[PDB]
């Protein structure tokens, strides 16, 4: 069963400007992937402090980075505190109305799109490198779910009968034909250490 919906319109807005907008500096989709998952893991880790049995799914926390270049993708994989069926739905736990609005205000006052993270819509701007985004999914209070979407107003969620991951969160880039760069190893390591040298979680690059 594979229930389709419309983003709202602010968030349908956004997605336009960044696939629409001319801007060279797309490396920086990285370290906003990179950043949502250290604050997934943050909060599972904080979470486990009351609750060592929240850990039950996992003890290890980490960040893997995944490139493939038959299928030509690149995956970013947490264990993380993961997300319910209606945070998924609910623009991926993000401020997406609001942080939209007030994106949107300061690039008209002297920001620019690498600023997208500081309005809680970080995640939107894989779409500067992927014609198509999944989002797989475990949070310890729900079972497996894919978020999907090629933008053009709609997105996708339907249950994941996987692969089940323990709990965290996976996504899945599936990039340009134009950005295949980002599944070299040399750059993205080049990329690690510009934007997210000093990260609180161990990030594994996969080698192919
Ligand atoms: C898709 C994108 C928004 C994203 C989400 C997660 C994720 O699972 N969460 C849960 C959570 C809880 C508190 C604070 C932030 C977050 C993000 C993720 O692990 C990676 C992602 O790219």
């Amino acid at each position: 069963e594979v229930e389709t919906f419309a983003f709202q319109a602010e968030i349908a807005q956004l997605m336009s400007l960044i696939i629409n907008t001319f801007y060279s500096n797309k490396e920086i989709f990285l370290r906003e992937l990179i950043s949502n998952s250290s604050d997934a893991l943050d909060k599972i880790r904080y979470e486990s402090l009351t609750d060592p049995s929240k850990l039950d799914s996992g003890k290890e926390l980490h960040i893997n980075l995944i490139p493939n270049k038959q299928d030509r993708t690149l995956t970013i994989v947490d264990t993380g505190i993961g997300m319910t069926k209606a945070d998924l739905i609910n623009n991926l736990g993000t401020i997406a109305k609001s942080g939209t609005k007030a994106f949107m205000e300061a690039l008209q006052a002297g920001a620019d799109i690498s600023m997208i993270g500081q309005f809680g819509v970080g995640f939107y701007s894989a779409y500067l490198v992927a014609e198509k985004v999944t989002v797989i999914t475990k949070h310890n209070d729900d079972e497996q779910y894919a978020w999907e979407s090629s933008a053009g107003g709609s997105f996708t969620v339907r249950t994941d009968t996987g692969e089940p991951m323990g709990r965290g969160t996976k996504v899945i880039l599936h990039l340009k034909e134009d950005q295949t760069e980002y599944l070299e190893e040399r750059r993205i390591k080049e990329i690690v250490k510009k934007h997210s040298q000093f990260i609180g979680y161990p990030i594994t690059l996969f080698v192919e």
